[PDB]
């Protein structure tokens, strides 16, 4: 790192971007590299802008009186700045500059003294993890990663304290307001910093399970909401509780309605319902209404895509940078599933332009078909919602490869037989292109029941020798041994799949609390909410339908001095069950 | 039934209201060490059995269209129609295949379902193998012991019963139905535990276990002394 | 009773050390562990919300283990006593 202040000297040389001599680091140059090392996230951090430009101080560049880069707000210029202090933060500036320098002892005690203590324990393991990925090459990355993860530790047990006391003052807690590290209240924070550990810990999921699940209730399943989507007048009754009717707020009709529509709860399963039903006018458009003429259902079928498109529209702009096309546009990239619904996008092309042509209404017939099935493994992409699904299919993600191999694996192994079958008995049922079916269809069917044992049947004892000895090879090695394959592998990474899942259930609740409540029949009114406002209003600064939590300077005080209480009472406990080791009363 | 026009609903529903008994027969029949723990077992999967449903029959849905969209098929009629199309699925699962009937879109055929049933017999089927051997060997510790729990309810039930088999247990009815009107109080019997110990023969007993209290807390605090860190921390 | 009322008075004041000496005391010392420690889970259930149910539940656990070395040692001897002692009035 101390050769990327060197690299970070020369980003910003003397001559081209610091036109005044700079062969001297400031602390711009710090500031400009953390731009690097965290996110594209509000880095306060310093007084970055031109009151404290830390970047041209060498050459006696005028006061104030530019104001294009000057510095003398706070006293004279003397090729300084003055007491224009740490403004944010004394400690936990410190806590990066001991990181920095590789000094794991010192940060440890200054955590101590550290005014944030969870999102500094965040951020810090992160920066760690990139001074582990940018270069070390041996004897420090592996020790930078690991106590990356004791710092997550020290996180992991300071939520541990403060959640066991005020628990809702500990969940209102993790949202902070843009001040410290700016926004990245130690949850967006625990995004990039690789926290599979500190989301999947006690209350974190349970406040996330109070994002999900918005504000009505946490407590009821799957049993007697599904009846709430179709009996209309039933809510009205005493069957579900909203918060609203746990402190009996209900006394409008419309409250109880509209509460209900923007729980992301609903939002999910109005989306995912009402787009099922869309697989089924898919279906209902090409088993009835295979026709080649428009008809009052098959013009249905045209602008449902166009209606999410918008959706992913939104999702690509929602709050990206300003300048980047081809640079967010590598993010949905940088993922195979989301060109799986590219996939799905393209090959309904293909069959249009297959129907568009009359000649080849067949090929419409099929390729549509087939363009059915990427849906519903996108689907299982969405539908990884539930404990008894969600980590199953995380584990999925170990096979869809897996599952390719194992193609070529069994299908080619069920050439070696398919061929030798038909080989030595004497068959006669063959056309063009139906002389494949007597060798090949009629063969892999046997595999699964269907035997055309009268037609199959001196070369009887050879017939029975070789059936005995194939599926041998196939029902106890690469089934039975699969089942070996698989047991061993479930209960390997199983706590990983859990936690990881853990954490990328978040996207889907990010992506219902970045929703409206329109179903996606009306959801075209919200793609028009926002069509009509960009024409009155020219920026993507209307609303953050986001956490978006302000605090107050007063109510935080009488936060702040509580945690520091717990950070030094749990420390001392932690000294404390670290001197309950036995083997320091070894070596005593 | 009451109704004569609705004989076939009569029918079904009873036929349908059978299978309810054998369940709770499974849920009377938790009696062996064989049978009971195992049926523990099964506790955790009646909701999971629900999960699995709509787990591998909608799966089911994603091959039963896609076999009968390329090859022409022309059996149909009212409510029939669906029988070519998704009876003639599932039933190709198990074993009958209507392979002479199925059958240029041969090898597509082949390679569909090659490809399809690699997703259920070997995930759906085969991981599920893995979700079911640890689930058995990680709750086991809990399903014995909760087992010989739960064991005591039919034993009370069983000391809470009469010795007359259910043809003769109306009689046994009737014997309280009589009873209730010659003697209109619940306090007749108390076919349960109800051991009466006197106060003499219960003093030679208190003095012996509290003999045996003192002994096994010495006892206790011994094999407590036993433990080496404190031999390590003296 | 004297001494295992002492034992209800020392386990709702969360004194577990005072509790488990007095034990040693006690006239039941099965049905004590027994009863208190459904007390403890009963704590435990109805409001604690940090750093003391789950020592109630654990130390409920413990005085459950002490149930359990009793029975261990009446059960040993004089088995036939032990399955009536299980029967009090």
């Amino acid at each position: 790192f101390h050769s990327k202040l060197q690299k970070v000297l020369v980003e910003d040389p003397e001559r081209p971007a610091c036109a005044p001599a700079a062969p001297r680091l400031q602390m711009h140059h710090v500031a400009q590299v953390l731009r690097e090392l965290l996110g594209d996230f509000t880095q306060p951090l310093y007084p970055r802008p031109r009151h404290n430009d830390r970047l041209r101080l060498l050459l006696p560049v005028p006061h104030v009186k530019l104001n294009v880069q000057g510095v003398s707000l706070r006293s004279l210029y003397k090729r300084s700045s003055g007491h224009v202090t740490f403004t944010m933060d004394p400690i936990r500036d410190l806590l990066i500059w001991a990181i920095v320098q590789n000094r794991r002892e010192l940060a440890g005690i200054i955590w101590a003294q550290s005014q944030d203590c969870i999102a500094a324990a965040l951020a810090c393991s992160k920066i760690l993890k990139e001074l582990s990925k940018e270069e070390e090459d041996t004897d420090s990355s592996e020790e930078m990663l690991a106590l990356a993860e004791e710092y997550e530790h020290r996180a992991i047990g300071v939520f541990t304290e403060c959640y066991r006391k005020d628990e809702e003052r500990a969940q209102k807690l993790l949202t902070r307001v843009s001040e410290a590290w700016g926004k990245t209240t130690c949850l967006q924070l625990a995004l990039e910093a690789k926290d599979m550990k500190f989301v999947s810990h006690g209350g974190i999921q349970a406040f996330l399970t109070k994002v999900w699940w918005g504000q009505l209730s946490v407590d009821n399943g799957l049993w007697r909401v599904t009846l709430c989507m179709l009996a209309f007048p039933l809510l009205l009754t005493g069957l579900i509780s909203f918060r609203e009717k746990r402190l009996q707020d209900v006394g409008t009709p419309a409250a109880r309605a509209r509460a209900f529509f923007t729980a992301p709860v609903v939002v999910f399963h109005l989306n995912i319902l009402s787009y099922f039903a869309f697989l089924c006018l898919f279906a209902y458009v090409l088993m009835v209404d295979f026709q080649p003429v428009p008809s009052w259902c098959e013009c249905a079928i045209y602008l449902w895509l166009f209606s999410l498109v918008c959706e992913e529209m939104r999702q690509l702009f929602y709050d990206p940078d300003e300048c980047g096309l081809m640079k967010k546009a590598a993010l949905y990239f940088s993922d195979f599933w989301n060109k799986l619904d590219v996939g799905a996008i393209l090959l309904f092309v293909a069959g249009l332009t297959c129907r568009l042509i009359p000649a080849t209404l067949y090929p419409g017939r099929v390729i549509l078909s087939l363009d059915f099935i990427l849906f519903c493994l996108r689907l299982m992409h969405i539908f990884t919602i539930s404990k008894t699904l969600g980590p199953k299919i995380i584990i999925v993600k170990r096979m869809m490869k897996d599952v390719f191999f194992f193609l070529f694996l069994l299908a080619v192994w069920v050439v070696s037989f398919g061929v030798a079958k038909q080989a030595i008995l004497i068959h006669n049922e063959r056309r063009v292109d139906w002389l494949f079916r007597g060798a090949v269809y009629h063969s892999y069917l046997t595999i699964f029941g269907q035997i055309p044992g009268y037609i199959d049947g001196f070369p009887e004892w050879l017939t029975v020798l070789l059936l005995c000895l194939y599926l041998l090879f196939t029902n106890i090695l690469l089934l039975n041994l699969l089942i070996a394959m698989f047991n061993y592998t479930f209960q390997q990474v199983q706590e990983h799949t859990d936690q990881i899942w853990k954490f990328q259930r978040h996207d889907l609740i990010e992506e219902y609390h970045g929703r409206p409540a329109a179903p996606p029949p009306f959801i075209l009114l919200s793609h028009l909410q926002l069509f009509i406002k960009r024409v009155v209003l020219k920026t993507p600064a209307k609303r953050h339908k986001q956490l978006k939590n302000k605090l107050e300077k007063n109510e935080e005080a009488a936060l702040l001095s509580w945690e520091i209480y717990l950070k030094e009472n749990y420390l001392q406990n932690r000294q404390f069950q670290q001197k309950q080791r036995p083997e320091q009363k070894i070596e005593d």
